[PDB]
């Protein structure tokens, strides 16, 4: 009956050296000095400037934490066991140690839960954007509570152990620390709640969240401010504008300006059409001057030039133009209308607000967001009554100064070409954050609901590849976190300064 006890016991002092020990032991060592020096400089960087003190940061912070108890504690015992083999500490640290793995990866999986929420709610939701220091604190207080509570059951099953079970001999060379299941099946229950809790679950929700962040923010990395400026202008605003005018054949005037696709639901040069139409009776249309810019379908290319022959302070340009001179024109005219129907992204607004020209525009999609109160005028889309209206206003308007109007624009479209930037490379650092530790501990959760739960790796030379595969898998669960200080190191000049700093 006997063939595991007698085998045992021949094969006991059957030592058997791996070749590439040195390899795995400067493999463990490089991450231990990295991952510690690197978290430490994490925290630094926001305990002692001011402006890293940001929401997003603090639970970084919280991230490195976690890292460094991981790295000071577990990195060498899952160094010597997986060279050895063997237990080389209590019966109490086999608990421990056990623990406080299983406490980290749920305190890193949760913090970077947060982290996508926050995240989430400022770009997709921002009018419910309530988010403070004070959540924060509380947030991560939770986070560890919950952590350390519901970690508690593996810290109750670890146990150490070391011949056969049942065996009257208890003579051996060592111990080890493995898990103790009383029950045969639940174990396969806690396995496949903790693959789910621990990585699946977490993983899969933040993947939805970044989607729609990443579908807020596609196509939207600003415009090139150092090019949409007035200091390749020469004169001044008077002078630009009286020289258009007569370059085009008009008096000198208040001048409206559209450029764009002559498309009839879309940009919406119809409604400018019909609201010139509109305005052609009245009395004030005769200070007014319009120009109008682009190509399309026939139809609305010869209404515009209808408009064109029947008044003489309308004009209409087809000829291609070069990028500076639309920077000329925008550096020139008065206000700038944009009637689109669905504009999306609003360059235009942004790239006339630069040099000073005040928007009228429809009050659709990012044209909402970039004008806001006292630096343009909002009409509804598809009303040429209120466009008129508008226009009107500006006229009005047009009467008094408008130089801190303009200059009003220039700041707010600076500030938000370049708020959208930051925006978009913070998203970048913490996705690939997100991914680093996706993939860091994909291998070690798929190999645990295996051998926990479907029945594997316990027979015939199935047994050296699983010792290489576990002793890799470990290797690349503690790189993780070597290798989020390194993503922060290349992706947010705000901590390179901070890493600087220290030397
Ligand atoms: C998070 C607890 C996890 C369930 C651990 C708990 N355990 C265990 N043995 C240890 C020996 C040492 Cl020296 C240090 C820590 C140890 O943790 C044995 C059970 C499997 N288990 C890992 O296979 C496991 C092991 C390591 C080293 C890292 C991650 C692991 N991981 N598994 C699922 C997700 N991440
Ligand atoms: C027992 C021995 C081996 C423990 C070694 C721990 C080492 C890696 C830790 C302990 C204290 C740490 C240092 C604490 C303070 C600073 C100052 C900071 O401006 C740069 C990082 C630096 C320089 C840390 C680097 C990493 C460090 C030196
Ligand atoms: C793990 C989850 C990571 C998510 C990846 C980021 C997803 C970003 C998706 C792209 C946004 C879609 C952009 C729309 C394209 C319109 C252009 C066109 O119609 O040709």
């Amino acid at each position: 009956d006997y063939e595991d006890e007698f085998l045992r016991y021949l094969w006991r002092d059957y030592l058997y050296p791996k070749q590439y020990e040195w390899v795995l032991i400067a493999a463990y060592v490089a991450v231990f000095v990295v991952a510690l020096v690197g978290n430490t400089l994490v925290c630094l960087a926001v305990w002692r400037n001011h402006h890293m003190r940001t929401v997003t940061n603090y639970f970084i912070v919280n991230l490195s934490l976690a890292d460094v108890l991981v790295t000071a504690i577990c990195l060498p015992a899952s160094l010597l066991v997986d060279i050895t083999e063997s237990w080389l500490f209590g019966h109490a640290l086999c608990k421990v140690i056990p623990y406080l793995q299983a406490v980290s990866v749920s305190v890193k999986v949760l913090t970077l839960s947060f982290i996508a929420l926050d995240r989430w709610y400022a770009i997709c939701h921002p009018l419910l954007f309530k988010s403070t220091a004070r959540r924060a604190r509380g947030s991560i207080l939770g986070i560890w509570a919950v952590s350390l509570a519901i970690m508690v059951p593996q810290a109750a099953v670890m146990e150490c152990s070391s011949v056969l079970p049942e065996l009257a001999n208890r003579t051996r060379l060592f111990s080890v620390c493995d898990e103790r299941w009383a029950d045969d099946l639940y174990p396969k229950i806690y396995h496949s709640c903790f693959f789910i809790v621990t990585y699946l679950a977490p993983l899969g929700l933040m993947a939805m969240a970044y989607f729609q962040i990443f579908r807020k923010l596609w196509g939207r990395q600003g415009i090139d401010c150092s090019f949409w400026n007035e200091s390749y202008l020469t004169g001044s605003r008077d002078e630009r504008k009286k020289s258009l005018l007569s370059k085009f054949g008009m008096d000198e005037g208040v001048t409206f300006m559209f450029i764009g696709r002559f498309d009839r639901g879309q940009k919406g040069v119809d409604v400018l059409l019909k609201a010139i139409e509109i305005l052609s009776s009245k009395k004030e249309f005769q200070e007014m001057r319009f120009i109008i810019i682009g190509k399309g379908d026939p139809e609305l290319e010869g209404w515009a030039r209808s408009l064109e022959e029947k008044h003489g302070n309308v004009k209409v340009i087809t000829e291609m133009l070069s990028r500076e001179f639309v920077r000329e024109l925008y550096g020139s005219v008065d206000f700038v209308i944009i009637p689109s129907y669905f504009e999306p992204f609003g360059l235009v607004a942004l790239e006339a607000m630069c040099l000073g020209a005040i928007p009228i525009a429809s009050a659709v999609g990012g044209l909402r967001d970039i004008i806001t109160n006292e630096t343009g005028i909002l009409v509804k889309a598809g009303d040429p009554g209120e466009l008129a209206n508008a226009i009107l206003k500006a006229l009005e308007l047009s009467r008094s100064d408008l130089s801190k109007f303009r200059e009003n624009c220039k700041k707010r479209a600076m500030s938000f070409s370049k708020q959208m930037r930051a925006r978009r490379k913070t998203a970048k650092m913490l996705m690939v954050v997100l991914l680093v530790f996706a993939l860091c501990y994909l291998p070690i959760s798929v190999l645990n609901i295996l051998k926990r739960v479907f029945g594997m790796f316990r027979q015939a030379s199935d047994r050296e590849a699983v010792y290489a595969c576990f002793t890799f898998s470990h290797w690349l669960v503690y790189a993780n976190s070597a290798a989020n200080p390194i993503i922060y190191n290349f992706l947010s000049g705000k901590f390179r300064e901070q890493f600087k700093a220290a030397f």
